[PDB]
């Protein structure tokens, strides 16, 4: 028993395409202990679904609790990197010269911040950034927590949360299309189908005991239908997007604890099924208080540049030389 | 029992002196350990929660074993101990210590245990074993089962494992609060007005069933609606009273062959705001000289820490028109 004695258990029957283990057990979920276990290569094991997380399933011993082998609840660094060097310090490319920051900024996470019960500080990688080059003068930052949801149309049942502490609003999601029932037409076409806006999912200042609401939105007056329950959120609270489509009205459908560190939300809440939705998959979006960020239970902070790109943008800025004469 | 009892006996054997396991016939699904401190009478919740946070060193998730405090039985003796004059070299209070030694050391070795059982044949052999010069002894019991709540008794019962007498099963006092004004200038203007209360039981009837019914009252501070009216039989033990005080009502029932015993206070509209207590005390006389424990339950002399559950009457002798 003992997750630390589990975790070795699969230190040893699989400890080849295994870097870690986290045996956590939920106080949710009780009679379930969750294993953690990141791939060592990549992000997911058995993403084809098992293949991996069903053979460790087949390893027992005793007692009346049973295993969970689950893929570790990744924390993404959404990073805007603004390097800056030296014109003339620079001998190759700006394109050899990403290929060098990136080369560090992988160097830091895979020694110090991916791994279990461990943590990230930005601090801490501008520092190896800045350590790519005789110049390279100096680097700015813009960081926001990602979790990846899968089932955007709701949480799970315990909500999900970052084991770190964001700031108001700053919890917002990437745009998905909502496909109303609805029809128009323009420029010689036809019906095509049904009218389509981008809508997303956002949270709102906390009241007054920590806790604000997920609102979803903007919609039309509209395609979502207004009941006793149902009724547009009241108040200006919050990020609205972009109307280029001319829309706003927003819908409540679940909230966040600040201090507690948990979101919940069902789409349900209003009536819209999953269909009026072209999504499964949808990214989490807030900015931390937090000058570091703590990675915990179940949940590790990772670097995956390659297959996970989207969360990392350099921009580099060249600068004239200073002085060159005596 | 054994089973998952030993082992913490083996990593905590320098506190827990006594450890077994055990179900309830109805709380389904639920698995408790009793233990007793050697060192005296309930761990402590710090003790308890180290010892319960081994169960993850031992992997198990599903909700794992309760450890919790025995239930103890306890005896409430009355001891008498006759010596002889001559050949008793010290004090009186000496002697006392001496056998109030012995005892314990009866205890500790034949009946502090799991099911193991309380003679009070044996223990009085101790007691005569005690000095050169204890002539012989005689002895008294009573049972005692500590109560936690005193408003209603356990979902399922309370029982002594053991057979009682009729009319024996009586809890102490503890003060009920009326609600009326007394208006003393002594102390103000106003006491509110809290006389003693006890629970008794009364005699078997034609099928072994008695009933539990609840120490004097007033008239006006119990509501009488038909139902709930004044308990009327005179078959049990009434009271001490300075007062106008005589109305007796019913809750709960004995089952004196089955030996379970359940009441319930809310059986006559009286919230536990109502009484002055949280805690109390059921004593009775047992039908025999040798007593029993069962699921969970320990008898135990911890006197020390329990001294009203013994008394000790000398007598000297020496040659001898008279011993009473």
């Amino acid at each position: 028993v003992t997750a630390t004695d589990y975790d070795t258990f699969v230190s040893e029957r699989f400890g080849s395409i295994i870097q870690a283990v986290q045996t956590f057990t939920d106080s949710t979920k009780p009679g379930y202990a969750f294993i953690a276990a990141k791939p060592k290569s990549g992000l997911y094991l058995t993403t084809v679904q098992r293949e991996d997380i069903k053979n460790y399933l087949k390893d027992y011993n005793l007692a009346p609790i049973t295993p969970s082998i689950i893929s570790p609840n990744y924390l993404f660094i959404k990073t805007n990197l603004k390097v800056t060097y030296a014109l003339n310090k620079l001998q190759e490319s700006e394109q050899w010269l990403e290929g060098q920051i990136i080369d560090k900024i992988d160097r830091y996470y895979t020694e110090d911040v991916e791994i279990f019960n461990s943590s990230f500080a930005k601090s801490k990688m501008l520092t190896y950034v800045d350590d790519a080059d005789h110049s390279v003068i100096g680097s700015s930052a813009t960081i926001q927590m990602v979790r990846e949801v899968q089932n955007f149309y709701k949480t799970p049942e315990a909500g999900i949360k970052y084991n770190n502490q964001i700031k108001d609003r700053s919890m917002e999601s990437n745009t998905f299309s909502f496909n109303s029932g609805r029809k128009v037409v323009n420029p010689d076409t036809g019906l095509e189908e049904d009218v389509l806006y981008d809508v997303r999912i956002v949270s709102t200042d906390r009241d007054s005991k920590g806790i604000g609401k997920v609102i979803i939105g903007p919609f039309a007056s509209g395609d979502v239908t207004e009941n006793e329950n149902i009724q547009p959120y009241t108040g200006n609270d919050f990020n609205k997007l972009a109307n280029s489509d001319g829309r706003d009205k927003y819908y409540v459908i679940g909230e966040i604890n600040y201090p507690a560190d948990v979101i919940y939300w069902n789409i349900a809440k209003i009536n819209l099924t999953s269909e009026k939705f072209e999504v499964q998959t949808i990214e989490l979006y807030s900015d931390p208080t937090d000058d570091v960020i703590f990675t915990r239970d179940g949940s590790l902070i990772v670097f995956e540049n390659d297959l996970r790109p989207q969360y990392l943008t350099i921009d580099l800025e060249p600068i004239s030389q200073l002085e060159h004469h005596h």
